[PDB]
């Protein structure tokens, strides 16, 4: 471990390793150090040997497990959330669903920053982010036989001729009843989309897997941004170390700070000297933890924590958002026939599963295990799924106009004019986005419809108005934070859930599902028809997290509660940036990992262009 470094990156995760990669290749004379809580682990993909249709990988890398506080507005249910504890971060333990949000979701970032963000040239709208999306991954056309078998569609214009060893691929396998819902979504008027990673994604979407096109092995940041670029002499990595905080010897206006690190083996604490900048990429859950212990956070929490205030930025750990939603479930009253193979074949058929195990080891990889978690989702806009009803967005706009919107934030947040102002800007922008018929409001993925385990649809609330907190355990500040999800704390989220579930129920009415005798098992017509009963149902049967927590160090002006500018520097701190999913101001209508790379690539480009002064 060297005397000093030019760059320290806190967290060897998805964004952090892509930043560390791009910095070391651009500045061969500058030394980068990545400090990682975890270690290097082989990363099994989703549904790899010897699992059954979606069982846990026996040799999975380590992760943090989180149980949030009870969410009273969702029947006190707890949210269960994971975070990868490994070189590669969460992308090493992903479900590998590798989509991007619509162009309008990222346009929303620029709009929510407002004019306070406009004397910078770093635009995080679609036009400013799309080139880095193309840079971030290499996509590969599937074989022709696989195309004519499963009917993948795509448009290479969405990917360009990028060549970064982070792979987006379509498996050479699908379950045999994959076309079932595909046909039924079209009978609901949801239309096929040829390519959904090129910004235009409302309709029925093919989504790729973050995995190698030949071997089907998981692609994560630890390979593509770390292992695959070594040897590289200025690219250092320190494992089994927890970065405690950053310290400014002469205050935050004289930087970069020192990185105070704790060795997880022996608890030995030390400091790393930084010449250039410190980049924090500890993730949406842990970046707030690193800045809070650095005295960079809500002044009142920091006082209650016995931590001296270095920067009073109440956005640190605030504005927590995640994807969540309740299900619609059915059985079949006729036998589920004519499909081979279905997922149950893995548990019914030793021959078939033995072959799947060995098919995965052939070159190229073959059979069921080349599949990750599935490659399909609908993304339906609020106008489309409700027949242009303006009730929800009127409620949002009114709730800002009358000033009651603030009441839905936490009691130590609604009192802060900065936070109310930024929450209000979010809601109006979200109100506009949910009025855009090309902007997804509901996501529903599927790969099979075999009953009973996969005869269900989930109603992903893509753009929640509720907001939560990531805060230090005050008993053990170095332990994992407390997550207060406050799911459903803004009531428009419940209205969205009812609209989404009620749209989804139409699935069972489709000729395709009626041919199969699909019989609704939950919520049922009785519940669905009662705003009070369906409300009760979404509040107690929703999954509170699909493991996409974000926006705890939002890219917003300080007066709107943000923590970083559009250059991703922490407001009021020189030589200190954040680059991970905590910087998004609004949660995107997508799974986050592809965005995490794109954010890493653009943040690296920003950092590079300035250090070539
Ligand atoms: C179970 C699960 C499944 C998912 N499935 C999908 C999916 O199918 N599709 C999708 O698009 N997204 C998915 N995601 C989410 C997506 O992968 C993440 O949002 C994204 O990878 C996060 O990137 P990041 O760089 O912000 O964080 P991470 O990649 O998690 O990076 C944080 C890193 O910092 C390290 N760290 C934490 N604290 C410290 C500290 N104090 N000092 C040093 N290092 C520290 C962590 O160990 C980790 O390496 C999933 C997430 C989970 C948890
Ligand atoms: C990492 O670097 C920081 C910055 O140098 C170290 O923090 C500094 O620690 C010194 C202790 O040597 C603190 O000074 C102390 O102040 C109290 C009262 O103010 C006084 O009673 C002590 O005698 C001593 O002078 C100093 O405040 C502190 N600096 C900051 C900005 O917090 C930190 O210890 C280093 N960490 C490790 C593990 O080396
Ligand atoms: C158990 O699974 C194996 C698949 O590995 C089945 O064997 C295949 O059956 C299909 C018929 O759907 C044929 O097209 C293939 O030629 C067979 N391949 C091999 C390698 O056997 C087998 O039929 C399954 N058993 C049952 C009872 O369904
Ligand atoms: C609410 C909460 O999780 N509090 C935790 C406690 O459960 C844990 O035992 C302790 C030790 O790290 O730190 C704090
Ligand atoms: C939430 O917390 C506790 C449950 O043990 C109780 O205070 C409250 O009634 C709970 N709310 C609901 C709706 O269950
Ligand atoms: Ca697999």
């Amino acid at each position: 471990l060297r005397d000093d470094y030019d760059f320290v990156i806190v967290g060897g995760g998805t964004s952090g390793l892509t930043v560390a990669d791009r910095l070391t290749e651009a500045f061969p004379a500058k030394n980068v150090l990545v400090i990682e809580y975890g270690d290097v682990h082989y990363a099994p993909g989703t549904f790899d040997p010897p699992t059954d249709w979606i069982t846990p990988q026996p040799d999975a890398p380590p992760s943090w497990s989180f149980n949030s506080l009870p969410n009273p507005d969702m029947a006190n249910t707890t949210a269960f959330v994971l975070a990868g504890q490994v070189v590669g971060g969460s992308s090493a333990v992903n479900g590998m669903f590798f989509d991007r949000a619509s162009r309008h979701d990222y346009d929303a970032w620029t709009a929510v920053g407002g004019s306070g963000f406009e004397q910078s040239s770093h635009k995080w709208d679609w036009e400013g982010l799309f080139p880095f999306f193309q840079k971030s991954v290499t996509f590969t056309e599937p074989p022709a036989d696989i195309v004519q078998k499963y009917h993948y569609t795509w448009d290479l214009s969405a990917y360009g001729n990028g060549s970064t060893p982070i792979y987006s691929s379509y498996p050479v396998f699908q379950w045999a009843d994959q076309p079932l819902l595909n046909q039924a979504w079209q009978e609901m008027g949801i239309n096929p989309v040829t390519e959904c990673a090129g910004g235009d994604k409302e309709g029925v979407c093919w989504v790729p897997a973050s995995q190698h096109p030949v071997t089907a092995r998981r692609s994560h940041a630890g390979l593509g941004h770390y292992a695959d670029v070594l040897p590289r002499a200025n690219y250092d990595l320190l494992v089994q170390h927890q970065v405690v905080r950053v310290v400014f010897p002469n205050g935050p206006s004289h930087g970069p700070p020192l990185v105070e690190a704790r060795s997880l083996a022996d608890n030995h604490l030390f400091n790393v000297t930084v010449k250039g900048e410190v980049i924090i990429s500890a993730g949406a859950l842990h970046t707030p933890t690193v800045l809070q212990r650095s005295g960079i956070g809500p002044a009142s929490f920091l006082d209650d924590a016995g931590i001296p205030v270095t920067l009073d930025l109440p956005g640190v750990g605030a504005n927590l958002q995640d994807h969540c939603g309740p299900p619609v479930t059915w059985n079949y009253t006729e036998p589920y026939t004519g499909f081979f193979p279905l997922p149950s074949e893995m548990v019914n058929n030793a021959t078939f599963k033995a072959e799947a195990i060995t098919g995965f080891d052939e070159v190229p990889a073959r059979g069921p295990y080349t599949l990750a978690g599935g490659n399909n989702a609908i993304f339906v806009s609020l106008p489309h799924l409700t027949a242009d009803y303006g009730a929800i967005t009127a409620k949002i706009r009114a709730m800002v106009a009358d000033g009651t919107a603030a009441s839905y934030l936490a009691a130590d947040v609604r009192t802060i004019p900065g936070m109310v102002a930024g929450y209000e800007a979010q809601l109006l922008v979200l109100a506009d986005l949910l009025d855009n018929p090309e902007a997804p409001s509901l996501e529903t993925p599927w790969a099979t419809s075999e009953a009973p385990q996969t005869s269900s649809v989930l109603a992903f609330l893509l753009h929640p108005l509720s907001r939560g907190s990531v805060r230090l355990n005050l008993s053990d500040p170095l332990a994992q934070p407390v997550l207060d999800y406050r799911s459903g704390s803004n009531p428009v989220d419940i209205d969205l859930h009812l609209a989404h579930v009620r749209f989804l129920r139409g699935l069972l009415d489709t000729p395709t599902m009626q041919a199969r005798g699909a019989l609704e098992t939950a919520p049922g017509s009785a519940v669905a028809d009662s705003d009070e009963a369906l409300g009760e149902y979404v509040r107690s049967h929703s999954t509170l997290s699909f493991m996409h927590p974000c926006c705890t160090a939002a890219m917003l002006p300080e007066d709107r509660g943000g923590v970083v500018g559009p250059d991703l520097k922490v407001h009021g701190a020189e030589g200190l940036r954040v680059v991970d999913m905590s910087v998004m101001p609004l949660l995107p209508g997508a799974h986050l990992s592809a965005t995490a790379y794109a954010v890493g690539e653009k943040a690296a480009d920003i950092i590079i262009q300035e250090w070539m002064d």
